[PDB]
């Protein structure tokens, strides 16, 4: 009910960027509230984002038919993961709150951050088909995305040329974060930061600092509870028969991905209900 | 269907293993197109040991503003001056030549592998791949066709409307619309190979044969539906919003236009998976 440890993952090469200023603003605001703040500035760490056989520090189980998921899980169980992955996994294990600070790039996370998820979020460590989504290993943790874009807010509105931002956010927030157990908080969306005058930029930094004063007390984003599904291969991980019947009486879909051919609830991936 | 002899294909592969089904699919695609007279070029990102990280090392000469580095403006300027790193230039020349672009990858964390995401970031430079002046429909790759050939760990049912992962059409949207279509590409129906780890040996053989059979007449296919850019007022003053007349015509519709342009309505079935 009180958050004490935070991890800030930053994905920007420039110490001069607004992204770096947002990482500094976050670290300062949380430290003032008594949090222990740990950082993963991917570029300053020269983080290797590419999965490979070298992520296993020893012999492989089946090198003739190398399969990264089974091999990396085995290396995790045996303590044979590459020390750079182990150090990141320790940061995650200690954190209550995880902040991801990054510029939106090609409607997703920068490649360096994509590879950080790929090499760090190893099976059993971060996810398991035995405890999916709300039952996941990171269920006691909270995650938040703080994103800057080149495009304006209107471009990402329902009627905007790029389409709904809620759709762009879904694969990261549900698929990457929520699948691992994280309760996902409302994203900090900083639109067209390149076309924002100096006065407003100072205020964006202060607004983010003020939000972080009570971040742990916020209501997280709504995702469909895992209890609504038959979480086993035989049923095909499909929504329960009774839930399918009950949902026929629902006007809106449960979320973006669980729209069910119905209207998506307004800002399902942007605002808590 | 119509002959494509001498036409050009680029296969971008994102898998390190020669023994992978992804590599098998790349080989099947190259053999099928070559049999139809296509000129086939590949970008095996792991074999190339492709640098996937955007940095100032992507520009060879002097920068416009080295104390305040901004990748978009610096990379565009480098493209205009022909000062992009040679590895980027070699990939941009492969794309320029290609009529058809196949992206062969295993689905990783509900998107493209980091190496392929890095390829998009370093290769798809402004002016070369996109402009705010000619977004989406009018984009530089409007004469080209792109196709995703994806393999997944999860079954088809996990990615169905009622599946635990949610609708696959939503996962596909940021790649197909945001990356490919924004650049002008006509996007073809994705080749989706679900739970390839659970597929029996005879079924895996027939997935390869089915892919080869599809590539025999791929250029003749109807592309996926995206809302035309002509429905929007493409400028800052209008905020790149749908035209008033389009908004009025949409009020009594039950269905939205696409995944991204769902407009608070019902998404048409398989908008990112099946063409109309
Ligand atoms: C590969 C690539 C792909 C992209 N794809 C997309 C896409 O899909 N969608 C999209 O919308 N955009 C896209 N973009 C644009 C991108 O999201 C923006 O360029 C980015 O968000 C800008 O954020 P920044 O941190 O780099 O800011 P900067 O450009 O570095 O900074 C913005 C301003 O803030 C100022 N600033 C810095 N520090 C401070 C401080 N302490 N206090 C106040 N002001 C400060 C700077 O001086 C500058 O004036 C893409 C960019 C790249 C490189
Ligand atoms: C970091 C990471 C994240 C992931 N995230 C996700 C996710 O978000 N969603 C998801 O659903 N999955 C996810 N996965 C799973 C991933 O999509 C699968 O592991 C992958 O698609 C398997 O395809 P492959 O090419 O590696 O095949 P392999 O596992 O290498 O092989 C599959 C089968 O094909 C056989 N085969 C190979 N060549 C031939 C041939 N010529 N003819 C016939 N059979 C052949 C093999 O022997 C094997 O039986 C993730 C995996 C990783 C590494």
């Amino acid at each position: 009910m009180v958050g004490r440890r935070a991890l800030i993952v930053l994905a920007h090469s420039e110490r001069t960027s607004f992204n770096y200023a947002m990482k500094e603003a976050a670290a300062a605001a949380l430290k003032k509230k008594g949090w222990e703040v740990v950082e993963s500035d991917l570029y300053a760490m020269n983080f290797n984002p590419i999965i490979s056989r070298k992520d296993i520090t020893g012999k492989l189980k089946d090198p003739a038919n190398f399969q990264y998921p089974a091999e990396s899980v085995l290396a995790y169980k045996e303590g044979h993961l590459s020390p750079d992955i182990v150090a990141e996994q320790k940061k995650l294990e200690a954190a209550d709150l995880v902040i991801f600070q990054f510029p939106l790039q090609w409607f997703g996370v920068p490649a360096i951050l994509k590879g950080w998820f790929e090499r760090v979020f190893i099976g059993e460590f971060a996810y398991t088909y035995a405890a999916m989504y709300d039952k996941g290993p990171f269920r006691s943790k909270k995650a938040v995305l703080s994103i800057t874009t080149g495009g304006s807010g209107s471009m990402y509105s329902l009627q905007g040329i790029h389409g709904d931002m809620n759709v762009i956010l879904w694969p990261i927030q549900s698929g990457i974060l929520h699948f691992c157990g994280f309760q996902v908080l409302e994203p900090q969306l900083t639109y067209s930061i390149g076309h924002t005058p100096a006065d407003a930029r100072i205020q964006i930094l202060e607004g983010w600092k003020k939000r972080l004063e009570n971040i742990w007390d916020e209501t997280p984003l709504y995702f469909a509870p895992s209890s609504l599904f038959d979480l086993n291969f035989q049923a095909g991980f499909l929504m329960k028969k009774e839930v399918q019947d009950e949902e026929k009486n629902k006007k809106f879909g449960l979320s973006v991905g669980h729209h069910l051919g119905k209207s998506i609830p307004t800002d399902n991936q942007i605002k808590a209900r």
